[PDB]
C-alpha cells in the first residue's frame, strides 16, 4: 500500500530522515519501559558487588542473578514488572525468599536515580551522535559552496555578500559549542548515586565505587541526599536540548524562507517535501516546519522540570518532572530530518548571484570604497551611497547597472562636491564576488578563510568523534565485564558447588 | 528615620543580605545603562587596533582617543548618548568628522554582541564570587554541626538519621557543579565577535585577535554570521541562573519548614526575619520566600530568551530577548541572602535529636538489624517493623520506648515466631546516633564520612577560589594594557608630533 | 497477583482514584489516534451537506457513507487510516473513485483545525465534569467541619485560628471562578472551522452553518484564515488546566505540610498513601507528589503551544504545537485524585485545636481587645502583645497559659503603664473558638458565614451541573441528528432508487 | 539635537507609536512606585468606612484623612514611604497616635491584593483600549483593500488568492477573542478582597461591600483566604497579554515577510522604519522586531507567576512573582506600534496581484473546475493539474500564461484521454480576481463576504468601546464618590465640631 501523500508535486518516497517525524511519537516508550532495561543491569551490579563484599555467598548470589534473567524474561511481556517492588515480588515468586535480599543496602530512591541516570547517558551518546552527523553534513555541504556566492541577511533584509559554505559554517561553529555543552552535560549525567540508598546511605558496607564502576559510570554522586534529590541533570539535559533545537530552528527557518516562492534561492528535495490534498502547486516544507515544532515543543519539559524542582525541598520527591522519551526522540528525528534537509538541499546559484548582484547588498563596498579612497567620513559617503539607492530603486536601476552618473549625481546633490572614483572604481566596488574576496579576515566569507574554518571543523569533528567513541566504549566494556562477572557467579556454582 | 518595619518580635536591624532583597529592584540599571560603559572600552580597543593597523594614523587616534574621554564624560549625565549612533553624533560636534572614522571595519551588530559579552563576562565573575561566598557558608557551617543529629526527609517525611552537617554537603555537592555550569559558560561568553561588522566581516584589514585581547577575551567568535546571530551563551546563562536558583529556593524550602511553628527544629536569625502589622506572634521568612521568588521569576528571562530564538533565522535580530541586570541582581540578592541564612541559622539541637529518637526514622536499622541476626528475607522483616510501628502509634509509644515485648508481638503477630534479639540489640538499632555511626560509607552521614567530604570541599573550594581569581586578574590586566596604550597614542602626539 | 506496593503501612488497595495517577501515561493516545474518531464525524457531516446542498446526489451521497462506515471499521486496527490521505485512499479503494468527492470544497488545514476543536471540546466537557466533582467534595467536605477549630498559615506560619470547613471553601471560589474560566474557553473552542478549505474558503456553494450544526457547534470561526490559523482556544486551553493545575498543587501541597510527621494535623486515608520498601515507618503522600507533578508538567504544553505561536506568521502552519490527550490525562487523574484525597481526609481536631489554643495565633484577638478596650494605638497594644509572646516563649508559657499577670508586665515593661482589662477579659481573647465566632462577616470562620458560603457554593454547583448537562445534551443531539440524517440517505437510496 | 538614527533611508522622524518601543523599559515604574496611588486610595475608602460603621469618630476620621493627605504629599518625593509601614509611621509623625487605627481590621496582606487588583485593573482598561485601538486599524485598513487581491501563503508558501482586506479581517476576529479574553479577565480581576485582613477576617465589624464599592470593584472576593491567597488573577493576566502578543507578533512577522527585498508586496512607512550605520541600503524593520520582542518576553512573567503558585500552598505567601509594570509597557508600546504599522503599511499592489496571477496560487480554481465540468475525481483532477504545474515550471511558463495545450498535455500524459475544456474556461480558472469572487461564503475573501466581516466587526467595535466607556465610567464614579465622602468627613469637623 502507497503513502497516500505522494502525490501530485510529492514525487517519489519521503525521505527515511523525513519520516522519522512521522514516526517517533506513536513509537515513542513511557519512561518506565525505557528504564527498566536498566533496572535490570543494576540488580545484577549491585548483586555482584555484595557478593564480591561477602554480604552474599556465592550461592546465594547464583540463584539471585539466574532468577534476574528469568524474571527479565517475563518482564518482556508482563510490563507490570517494570517496577521495582512488582519486580522484587516476581523474583521472589520464582526463586524464593532470597530474592528479597538482592534490596539490601538499596532503595528504590537511589535505584531510580541511578537507572533513570543510565537510560539518559545512553540518550546522551544517541544525541551526540546524531549531532555529530547534523555537523558532518554541514561542514561537507559548506566544502562544496565555497563558490556559491548570495546575500546574507540581517533582520530579514538582505545586508552583505557572502557564500552559502560561509552560512553553514556558522551553524558548525554553533553546533561545536553544542556539543560542549552535550560533552560537559555527560560528565555530570555520568555519575553513580547508588549506595545512598533511602538519602542516608546505610550500615551495610556496600562497594560504592564497585557499583559505579560494574555499570559505566565515571565517578559517584558522593553525599547520599545528593544521590537521590540530585535533579539538575535533568533539568541540564531539557536545556540542552531545548538551546540545541533553538538553533535547528533557526536553520529550518532560513531554509524556509529561501525556498518561499519569493526568494527562489534554494528549493528543497523532493524527498524532504509534501504537498497539499486540495492545491496542485504546493511544494511544502512539511520536514521543516515538524523539526521548529520539535525545538519549540523541547521549552515544555525545560519549564516542567525546573518547575517542579522550584516547588520542593532538597529531598527526593515523586514530585519531580522527568525528560522523557518521546521528548528525546522528538530531538533525534528533527536533527536527523534537517541532517538531510542540508545534505540534499538544492540551492538556485544563478538567482543567489542575481538577488546579491541586483538587490544593493554591495552598497556597503561601495561606501568603504569612497571612505578609502577620496578619503571622507564614513557618514558622508554613507549618506551619499543612501541617495544612490533611493534615487536608484526609483528609477529602477538595479545595483549592478550602477555606474558613475549615479554616483556623482548623489555626491553633488548631497554635499554640491564631485567624487574622484572611476567607473572601474564603482563596477568592482559593486560586484558581489569581489565583496567576498575582499572579506578575507577570519571567520569572513572569502573562500580561502571559509575553507580555514572547515579545515579546523572538519579536525574538530574528528576530535567530536574520537569523545564519542571513547565514551560508547566504556560502557560497552563495563557492560561486558558486568556480564562476565555474572556468568562465572552463576557457572561456578554449578559445577563446583 | 527607623526601619518601620521592625517592631514587635522583627528586632534589630535587617541583616545587610536580607535588605539586599528589598532594593535590587529599584537599584537595577536598564541593560542600556549597564552596557554602555562597555562600549566605551571597545570603541578604544577598536581604535587602538585601527592606529595599530595603520586604519588610522597616530595623529587621527589621538583625537579620537581624547574625545571619547569627553563624550563618556557626557554620557555620565546625558542619558542619551548611552546608545551607538547618538554616541557617534556627540562624538562627531566634539571633535569633528574624524569621528565617524572610529565605525571603520564595525557594525553596530558585533558592537553590541561583543559589549553585552562584557557586561554578562563581568557579571559571571559577580555570580561566580556570590556562589562560591554560598557554598563557603554552607560547608563552614556543616563543619560546626558534624554531631548536630536530625532526620532527613523523603517525601517531606521523616526517612533516616542524619545530621545537619550532612545534609549542607548535599547542597555543597549541589553547588560545586553549578560552579561547573558557570564555569563551563564564561569559556562561550568570553569569545570575542568583534570584526564581524554586520555579519559577513570587512574588507578592512582588521587585527581581530588583538581588539580580543585588548578587550579581554579569551578567543574569537570566528564566523562572522556567528559572531552577530550568537546567543547560546545569553540562553545558557539564563538556564544556570535558573537552576542554580532551584537549588537555592529547594534549601530555603526546606528551612523554611525547619522553622515552621510545628517543627522546631531551626529558627531564623533576627536580623533574617520580619514580623507582621497585625499578628505580633508572627515571626516571618521574609528572606526566604523572597529568595524563593527571585528562582522562580527567573524561569521568566530563560523562556523569553530561548522562545526568541526559536522564533528568527540564524541572523542578527534585534527581536532576541536579553538577560536584564535586574535579574542578575535578583539572583545575586538572594544568594547573599541565603548565604546569610545559613550562616545565621539557630537549630534547635534538642528538638531535632527528639524527633529522630522518637518519630520512628530509626526503625530502617530494626530491620537491617533482624536480617543481619535472625537472618530473614527484608520483606518479611519489613512487615514485622511495620507492624511494631502500627502498634506503637496506637498505644502512643514512642520509638526510643519500643522494647522487646513489641518486636516479640508483632513478629508472633505476624509470623507464628518469636525471634532471637536481646533488649540491648534492639535499644542500639534504635538509637538515633549509632544509625548515623553505622552510615559510614562515601557521602553518608556519620561525622568522619561528612568531615571527608568537608576537606575534599574545601580543597574545590580553593579551586574555585584560585578559578575565579585568575579570570578577574586576566581581565583586569588586558583593562591595564587598554589604558596604557591609550594615554600612549594621547600623550606623544601631544609631545612629538 | 496483589499490588505489589500494598506492604507494611500501605494497607489495602490504592483508591481508584489514586490509580489512575500510574495509569493515564501509559494508557494515553497519541493525538492522532484521539483525533480520527472526531474525523469520522466530520466526513459524514460534510457528505450529508454536500448532498442538502446538491453538491452530491443521494446515490452519490449513499455510496461515500456506506464506505466510511467500511472504511472507519478498518481504521479500528489499521492504525495508517487515522490520517486524511491515507483514509482517503483506503475509501477510494473500497467505493472507488467517488471517494473523492468527500474532499470536495475541503482541505486537511479545516479537516483538522474542526477536529481537534471537536476532541478538545469533548475534554473540556470531560474536565469540567472532574473539576465540579472537585468542588463537590470540597464543599461537601467543608460542610462536615465548621466546628474543626484549627489555625491558618500566612508564609508557612500560624497566622489566625479559622476552621477546616472554612479553609475548603477558600478552594471552592477558587474552583467556582476556574470553572468560570472553563466554561468561556469553552464558547471560543466550540466555533466551526470547516468551509475555510485551506486558508481562503472556496468556490463550491457550502452551507458552512449546516456543517457546523451537525457537528455540534455553536457558532463559525467566520473569516477562513482564522479558521485555519486560530489556535488561540488551544493556547488557553493549556493555560486554564495550568492555573487550575497549580491551584490544586498548592492544596496538595498543603495536605502534605498538614500530614507531616510534625504538623500532624491530619492524615491520608490509607487508600491514597504508599510507603518505602526500605523504610517500615513512611506513610508517604505519593497521590499528594504525582497531583503536584502533573500541575508542573502542565507547564510545559502551555510554554510549547505558546513558542510555537511567536515563532510563525499568522497563517495555517505544522509547526504549531498540539494540546496532547497524555496532558489531558494527567489533568483528570490528578483531579480525580485530589477529589479523592480530600474527601477521605482523616484531620486530626483535637491537634489542630491544640496549635490554635498552644501556638499564639490568637494574639491578634488580644491585642483588638486592648485597642477595643483600654483604647490605645494599634501599633503600641503590638508591641505588649509582642513582648507576651517573647515572655511566653522564653518561658515555655502556651499561648492559653497566658494571663492577666504576663500581660500587666508586659504592659509595665513596654509602657511603665498597667492595662484595665480582666483575666477574663483576657481568657476570651486567647479562646481559639472565640477567636472563630468573632470572625463573622463575610468570607470570615465563624460557622454562619461560611455556611453562608456553602449555601451559595451549593447552588452554583447546581448552575455549573445545569450548564455542563446543557452543553453535553446539545452535543448529544447533533450527533442523533447527524446519525439519523445518513441513516436516511442510506437507507432510501437502497429501497427507492 | 536630532535623532542620531534617522539617517540615510530612516527620513523623518521616528513615528510617535514607533519611539514608545524605545522609551518603555527606561520609563516603567517599579510595582512598588505603580501601586502606592492605589494604597491611599485604599487607606481613604478603609476609614470612611470605619466612620460610617462607627469604629471611629468624625473627628478622629477628619485628622487621619487630613493626614494621609500630608503624608501622600511626602510620598511624591519620598520613595521610602511607598511601602505601607514606613507610610503609617510617616502618618504618626505627622497626626500622633491616631495614625494607627487607619489600620484597624486590616492588614499589609489584604491592602496589597487589593492595591494591586486595583493597580492591574487600570491597566486592563488601558490594555483593551490600546487593543481596541488596533482592532480599529486593522479594520478601517481592511476596509480600503477590499480590491487589494494578493495571495495568502499556508506553511509560508503561496496557497490561494485572497485580499489584502481579507487578511486583515482574519486579525479582527482574532483581537475581538482577545476582547473578549480581557472582558472576561477584567470581571475577576474587579473584586474586592480588603476585609479579609490577614487571612481570616477580624472581629471588627467591617462593611466589606462598603469599600468594595467605593473602590471601583463589582463585587467581592468573598471568603478571606482567597482575598489574600488569590493570585490566578495575575496569573491569567500574564496569559491574555501572552497570547494576544503571540498573534501581534505573527502579524508583524507576516509584515516582515511581506517587505522582504524578495517579496516586495509591502513596505514599511518611512516613519517605522531604520536603518544601518554600515549599511546604506538598509530599509529595517525595527519596529516589527521590537514587537516581537516584547511578545517572546511576555513568556516571561506568565511562567515566573504560574510556578511560583505550583511552589506553595494556598496561603498568602511573598513568594508570589507579580506581573511587572514594565511587563505591560511591553505590551503597550508593541501594540500602539503594530496599530501604527497597520494604518501606514504601504502595499504594492501591482505585485500583489502580478504573484497571484503567475505563481501558481490559481491552480486550485483549475482544478475545481475540471471536476466541476468535466467531472471527475478531485485526485485524476489533482494529478494533471499538479503535472500541468511541473511542466510550466520547467518550460518557464507563468500561471497567466497556462493555456489550452499545457492542460490537453498534461492530462493526456497522465490519463491517455483528453478533456473537454475551452481556453476561456481555463483563463477564467486562473484569473485571480475570479478566484476570490468566486470565493464569496461566509469568512471568504470576495469583496461582498469581507465587506459583510467589516460591517459586523465595526457593529462589535461600537460595542467594544461601549464596554469600556462603562467600566471606565464606572471607575471615576467612584473615585469621585470616594473624594467627595472624604471632603464632607474633613470640612464638617472644621466648620460645626
Ligand atoms: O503584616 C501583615 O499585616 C500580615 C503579615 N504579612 C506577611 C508578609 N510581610 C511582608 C513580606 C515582605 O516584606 O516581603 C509584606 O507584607 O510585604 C503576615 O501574614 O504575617
Ligand atoms: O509511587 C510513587 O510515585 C513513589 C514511590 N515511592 C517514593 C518514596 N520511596 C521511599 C523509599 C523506597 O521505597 O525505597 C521513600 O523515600 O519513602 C516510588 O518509589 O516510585
Ligand atoms: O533599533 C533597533 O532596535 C535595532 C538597531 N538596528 C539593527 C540592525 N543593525 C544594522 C547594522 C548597523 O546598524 O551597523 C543592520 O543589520 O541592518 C540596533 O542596532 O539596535
Amino acid at each position: 500500500v502507497p503513502d497516500a501523500t505522494r502525490i501530485g508535486r510529492a514525487t517519489g518516497a519521503k525521505a527515511p530522515e523525513f519520516q522519522e517525524l512521522y514516526d517517533f511519537d506513536a513509537a515513542a516508550l513511557t519512561l518506565t519501559s525505557a528504564v527498566f532495561p536498566y533496572d535490570s543491569q543494576i540488580h545484577r551490579a549491585h548483586v555482584v558487588m555484595l557478593t564480591e563484599q561477602g554480604i552474599l555467598t556465592v550461592e546465594e548470589s547464583a540463584t539471585i542473578l539466574s532468577g534476574l534473567a528469568q524474571v527479565d524474561e517475563l518482564a518482556a511481556t508482563d510490563g507490570s514488572l517494570r517496577t521495582y517492588l512488582p519486580y522484587e515480588a516476581a523474583l521472589k515468586r520464582t526463586i524464593g525468599s532470597v530474592a528479597g535480599k538482592m534490596h539490601i543496602g538499596r532503595s528504590r530512591n537511589d535505584l531510580a536515580n541511578a537507572g533513570k541516570r543510565m537510560f539518559l547517558r545512553d540518550q546522551l551518546l544517541r544525541t551526540i551522535e546524531a549531532v555529530i552527523g547534523y555537523r558532518e553534513a554541514v561542514v561537507h555541504k559548506a566544502a562544496d559552496h565555497l563558490d556559491t556566492v548570495m546575500v546574507v541577511y540581517t533582520q530579514r533584509k538582505e545586508a552583505q555578500p557572502i557564500t552559502l559554505g560561509h552560512y553553514l559554517m556558522a551553524i558548525s561553529e554553533n553546533l561545536a559549542k553544542n556539543l560542549d555543552r552535550y560533552r560537559e552535560l555527560y560528565a555530570r549525567i555520568n555519575l553513580c548515586p547508588l549506595g545512598a540508598a533511602a538519602t542516608a546511605g546505610t550500615g551495610w558496607p556496600l562497594n560504592r565505587d564497585r557499583t559505579s564502576a560494574l555499570l559505566g559510570f565515571d565517578g559517584l554522586v558522593v553525599n547520599s541526599i545528593e544521590g537521590v534529590a540530585g535533579w539538575d541533570h535533568v533539568a541540564e539535559h531539557a536545556f540542552v536540548n531545548a538551546v540545541f533545537l533553538s538553533g535547528l530552528s533557526r536553520l529550518a527557518s532560513e531554509i524556509q524562507l529561501w525556498s518561499t516562492d519569493e526568494y527562489q534561492v534554494a528549493e528543497l528535495d523532493a524527498s524532504f517535501a509534501g504537498t497539499s490534498s486540495i492545491m496542485p502547486q504546493k511544494k511544502n516544507p512539511d520536514s521543516l516546519e515538524r523539526s521548529r515544532k520539535a525545538a519549540f515543543a523541547a521549552m515544555g519539559p525545560l519549564v516542567g522540570i525546573l518547575t517542579s524542582l522550584n516547588a520542593i525541598e532538597y529531598q527526593y520527591s515523586a514530585a519531580r518532572v522527568e525528560l522523557e522519551p518521546r521528548s528525546i526522540d522528538a530531538l533525534i528525528a528533527a536533527t536527523h530530518a534537517m541532517t538531510g534537509v542540508v545534505r540534499t538541499l538544492h540551492p538556485n546559484k544563478e538567482r543567489m548571484r542575481q538577488y546579491a548582484a541586483e538587490n544593493y547588498s554591495t552598497m556597503t563596498d561601495l561606501t568603504d570604497m569612497l571612505v578609502r579612497r577620496v578619503g571622507i567620513d564614513y557618514r558622508e559617503a554613507h549618506e551619499i551611497v543612501a541617495h544612490v539607492v533611493i534615487t536608484a530603486i526609483e528609477k529602477g536601476i538595479k545595483a549592478n547597472k550602477i555606474g558613475l552618473d549615479l554616483v556623482q549625481e548623489a555626491a553633488v546633490a548631497q554635499t554640491g562636491a564631485g567624487i574622484n572614483v572611476s567607473a572601474d572604481d564603482i563596477k568592482d566596488a559593486l560586484d558581489p564576488w569581489q565583496n567576498v574576496l575582499r572579506r578575507e579576515g577570519k571567520g569572513m566569507p572569502a573562500p580561502m578563510s571559509v575553507k580555514a574554518s572547515i579545515d579546523d571543523a572538519m579536525a574538530e569533528l574528528h576530535k567530536d568523534r574520537a569523545w564519542l567513541a571513547n565514551a560508547t566504549q566504556a560502557l560497552a566494556n563495563a557492560k561486558q565485564t558486568l556480564a562476565d562477572s555474572v556468568q562465572q557467579i552463576i557457572q561456578t556454582d554449578r559445577k563446583y558447588l
